[PDB]
């Protein structure tokens, strides 16, 4: 199947030149695209590999276009970037398969809607929901009182548990477990006294979890996670973290338990958070930071040292196993005083 | 749900009791959200000012911090709160008393499985497996040949038991998990890696928990070992031949590369990571995200990373450390030495 | 149950054998848990306390080594016997031996599975789906629409294959694994994030091995790529458009973001993060840890990260890396020349 180049111009609002009854299997990047393929040019940063590409059709910006004048068919817009984020959802592998197959096993006290797909080897426990045209795919396991909305996306391999509420829109990927018993023991005897977890899940609409996640439940009240929250791959969300609407968490994070993360904010890959800590909005965490206290003000935030040539690396960490011996600060301020009673010297002596 | 008398509460837990024992309560709650028929408990004077403000009909708490709660009747006076709460909280948990073998499972006919062990939808057991008293394996879990499983075992959903690993008692091991899976065994040679096939097992002790996401890989041909009370939390990275110790905690994300020993009652917090054939000794704690690459011999608490810094303070901070190798670091105090020596004659 | 002759087993590893050659064996097995229908191996001179006193009926051993060993029978000599042990692990690695399809399958008739592949219990395979030659699909596992597999790949239980991943021969995927899944695309505006469906795919190359919860996202546009002979250990993330070059390996809890390449025998230790949009040259091993966020283009070695410290001793050093900032730790040299200047220019 097929899309005509006005048809796109249109979902996105952008101004066509060139013939629109061109027609396209696919959006394509700068480099393999043939005739049949539309392509998208983010600002100056892509003009050579545009100008030299065999795409039919290019959503560029006005400033761009006049840029590629060897070009006939194009997409305007302000943001490029975004009008392809729009259009690719056309050409995104739909699934319209409806109702129950038979190897599924699902509780007689079950609502699910009848514009719903419950996959093959599906488990749902008692006083479970799920909403219109909601996938289930196969495998998954919903536990008892858990409740999914309408049009979600839940993967292979996915348990929900811990009794988790889950809003509209959501979409959850595959080998993530959400609202299991999270990490509570308390230390006796040398031993561990494991805690049993009597809280819950708290996923809001539009919110999208990765593949293999641990979303935990919690040890009282709820983890949260708000509208628009954003997850990547292989994050863990522990006991009763609550993050705040919008919130973007690159794959790999860790976030301990009891820890609250306002909304809007950005955190990048492999960053860990303590427990029991405040996170304000708009806060960003640059790659593989640890946040060991509270955050209170907006802004960009960073832990770590960079990389060095392993020589030099070497060289450095030796350096700063000196570091705590050599003060510093005081070897300054004896300098300035030094400077002191030179400069009155020179100028008293004259 | 099912109510309890205060008083119930109080010796379930070994606690002394103020106020009318005879007041049920049907669960516990949080400072925040607690009501007047909720338990609750306070943990260090950091929370009195919510436990203050807090609906909750009894309180778990120490003699010491019961003084700053005058507004409140009802309290179990223990030593430690957490650990009472933790034992409370089972009294309340979702019980599961189901036994027998879903329809849908396919099982060996070498398998002995207890008659009061659950076995969920869609399990798969191969030859000379068993299931232990009273043991919990969940929907589409699969337990390869020869694997064994103890007794009051909980075993949840995705979950892959093979390398013929033996488990204990009281093991408890969360959703998608793999257990004695194929090792990193690689060996290098002129640009290519070649497979070792992996041919040992895992041993897991009695009162082991591990999380969600785990993968615990089986040894080369001896094992990794997991010893008794051991406790895990989910994504962790457990290699081939790794040793742990009695009642150490390894926190969300740590890795630990193959052949490492690690000793009794460790804490390692989330996201460490500690190379291969190294050895920890016994009561070692390391904080958040800390790396590990020489042997640790002495007990106590290390750390490794600078902190956190605000962007743009960590960026100036981060030309100074390029720049500490150039510096002549410990020849400083000298010059400064030999400079004040100078001014001493003047 | 399975067994192999001493003599077969010595022409495997290229080894000459002392007793009788007919004996069979079931496994290998260490010195300490081998029994006498197990096969050991000695390297080096420290292990002959627990070799003397193991019941194996069998020792790969060097020549040197097998005159300290004079109450057993049955040897296979060899240059070195680690390397003999390692050859005959595949022989005792427990395979599968079944054949053909599990009734509990579900597979779209558009799929074409060849005769001498398994397919385990309750596997769902999806249209225009292929399945090689004596490749083995365990238990529960999915192929979606249009993924392919080659021959003689083992693919282990609760794996997702999806974004019609295309995977060549001898390719090994372990368990609770996501190949192909949809990658991290979100285009910002006005605060909120706007989904990017990700329409590309995954070409993962022959020989090739990846771990257990591991995620290899598919292409936003194109492919992200596993080119022949890569390793990836257990829990590591290949975001959207990686690209990673021949007999690269990639250690626990790496994570690789979107359209990042990686050259050819690349070595990256336990979890290293690697930036997106960046380029890593051929032969560029990285260490514990590392933090790569500009493009690496000289092979050599390269590295982030503290030290360990003693917790106290830690804090009182990041107090002191605290305050480096608001220190000229560059003119203090030229500072002490200086002051020294106007001490020597001062007597007259």
């Amino acid at each position: 199947q097929q899309y005509r180049l006005d048809e796109l111009a249109h979902l996105v609002k952008g101004e066509l030149i060139g013939e629109g009854s061109l027609q396209f299997s696919n959006l394509a990047s700068l480099e393999n695209a043939e005739v049949n393929h539309l392509t998208f040019v983010n600002g100056e940063k892509h003009l050579d590999q545009a100008k030299v590409s065999r795409a039919g059709a290019y959503i560029v910006t006005a400033a761009l276009k006049e840029h590629l004048p060897e070009k006939d068919n194009f997409i305007i817009v302000d943001n490029p970037y975004l009008a392809f984020a729009i259009l690719t959802h056309v050409f995104d592998k739909k699934i319209s398969s409806t109702g129950i197959e038979s190897t599924a096993r699902i509780h007689p006290s079950a609502v699910i809607s009848e514009t719903a797909y419950i996959g093959h080897y599906v488990v749902i426990g008692e006083n479970c929901v799920v909403g219109d045209n909601t996938v289930i795919q196969s495998h998954t396991k919903l536990d008892d009182n858990v409740e999914v909305g309408k049009d979600c996306f839940i993967d292979s391999y996915v348990t929900i548990t811990g009794s988790s509420k889950l809003r509209d829109r959501v979409r959850i990927h595959s080998s993530t477990v959400i609202g299991g018993e999270g990490f509570g023991f308390a230390p006796y005897q040398g031993k561990w006294h494991r805690i049993a977890q009597l809280g819950s899940v708290l996923i809001g609409n539009d919110v999208r979890i990765g593949s293999n996640c641990s979303i935990d439940r919690g040890a009282l009240d709820n983890t949260i996670l708000e509208d628009g929250v954003i997850i990547d791959n292989l994050v863990q969300i522990a006991h009763n973290v609550h993050i705040g609407s919008n919130t973007a968490i690159a794959a790999k994070c860790g976030i301990a338990g009891s820890t609250k993360i306002g909304k809007n904010c950005i955190l990048a890959g492999a960053c860990g958070v303590a427990g029991h800590l405040s996170i304000a909005d708009n806060v960003t965490l640059t790659g593989m930071s640890m946040v060991t206290k509270n955050i209170s003000e907006a802004g960009t935030y960073s832990s770590g040292t960079g990389l060095f040539e392993n020589n030099h690396w070497k060289k450095t960490i030796v350096r700063l196993r000196q570091l705590a011996d050599v003060p510093l600060t005081q070897i300054t301020k004896r300098l300035d005083h030094i400077q002191a009673q030179i400069e009155s010297l020179e100028s008293t002596f004259n």
